[PDB]
């Protein structure tokens, strides 16, 4: 058979892991392979030719639900074999694992849950495992080796896989204008965007503080839009307390991210932690200056392209506050950062991930 089985716990269109999966699966499909997907949930369109299997397993604890998932999948595969098994979450029985997550053991070293997630990571990374690993954050490889001793030859570093529709188009100025008209933004207004479905760990709380803390002249001109498949309710108290009710909107998952990237004035991403941060590069290729914490795996790109500022660790609210103020005050610097991002996008390989992953998956 030429069937490839792709395994991920959750498909939905507004996540990095999920979009990377989709691009790899579509590339492998174009190369003559039918696609089977095993998942706990599939939200949104199913592409032609994808055989999507949603597990009927249930458990009160997610970690136990995941083990039941593995048994369910392995029983299906035993009955209906495939050419290769590619997982986007850590579990036993993968031929290939795409490391969309950072090293768990490292995070834990900051009971049933811990043992499950450590055991599933070990199932991939143990030296007796045969799983081949597609890395997307370079910084994580030494940590997997530290914790499991994984052989060097099993790791394959991929370049970024930013989709084409995020690159600034020929009519960028028209898209910007139409966006700003729609949202009621005038030339003297400043729009911050915080993009990604995980507002807490991506530091929406720090973004709101920095917005609140701006000097009066900037604070009056500036608004924030957060975009993600995430609950806004927990931030509403903070927004009211900071007096920002009229300056902040939180939207659900959107498929028109490129319009926000062209229409905004800064991307703010002061994440607590972030394996890579695709949105960081999407801002860069859009010419949108970025303010990001150094812990993000893709932060180095912002620094090296000089397409915004990276805030060094340890995190201090006061430094974020000050950096945001300094970036919004300096319109020449923002114009340079924008130019720098666009020029870097024309030279650097930020696009080829799905082809490279497919080459490794299929030999
Ligand atoms: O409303 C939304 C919100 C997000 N996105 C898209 O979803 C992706 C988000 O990817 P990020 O890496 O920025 O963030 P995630 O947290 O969703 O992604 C996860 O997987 C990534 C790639 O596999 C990285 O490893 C990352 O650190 C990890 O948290 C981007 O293409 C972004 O444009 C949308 O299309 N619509």
């Amino acid at each position: 058979m030429a069937t490839l089985a792709f395994i991920l716990y959750k498909y939905f269109p507004f996540g990095g892991l999920q979009r990377d999966f989709m691009r790899i699966a579509l590339e492998c499909q174009r190369r003559g392979h039918d696609i089977r997907v095993y998942t706990l949930i599939w939200e949104g369109d199913v592409p032609d030719g994808f055989e999507v299997l949603v597990a009927p397993v249930r458990s009160i604890f997610n970690h136990r639900r995941n083990e039941k998932f593995t048994a369910w999948v392995r029983a299906d595969l035993d009955r209906r074999p495939v050419q290769r098994v590619i997982g986007f979450n850590k579990m036993p029985g993968l031929d290939v694992y795409y490391a969309a997550d950072a090293c768990f053991e490292e995070k834990a070293q900051t009971w049933g849950r811990y043992r499950h997630f450590a055991g599933y990571e070990r199932a991939v990374f143990d030296p007796a495992s045969k799983t081949e690993i597609l890395m997307i954050s370079e910084v994580q490889q030494p940590l997997f080796v530290k914790h499991y001793g994984t052989q060097a030859e099993r790791f394959h570093l991929l370049p970024p896989g930013i989709s084409q529709d995020r690159r600034a188009p020929a009519n960028a100025a028209d898209v910007r204008a139409e966006f700003r008209r729609e949202f009621g933004l005038e030339e003297d207004d400043l729009l911050l965007v915080q993009i990604g479905s995980g507002f807490k760990t991506k530091g929406l709380d720090r973004s709101l503080k920095a917005l609140s803390a701006l000097p009066k002249a900037l604070r009056r001109r500036t608004r924030l839009i957060a975009i993600g498949q995430d609950d806004p309710k927990p931030f509403l108290l903070q927004i009211a307390a900071l007096g920002l009710n009229d300056q902040v909107q939180i939207l659900k998952g959107r498929s028109d991210i490129p319009r926000f990237l062209l229409g905004a004035d800064l991307l703010i991403h002061p994440a607590y932690n972030e394996n890579t941060g695709t949105v960081l590069l999407e801002a860069l290729v859009s010419g949108l200056p970025v303010l990001v914490t150094d812990v993000c795996g893709y932060a180095h790109y912002i620094a090296e392209a000089d397409a915004g500022r990276v805030l060094p660790s340890p995190f201090e609210q006061d430094s974020l506050n000050r950096l945001l103020a300094e970036m919004l005050e300096d319109a020449p610097a923002r114009a340079a950062w924008s130019r720098n991002g666009l020029a870097y996008a024309d030279h650097a390989d930020l696009y080829s991930m799905p082809q490279r992953a497919a080459d490794l998956i299929l030999g």
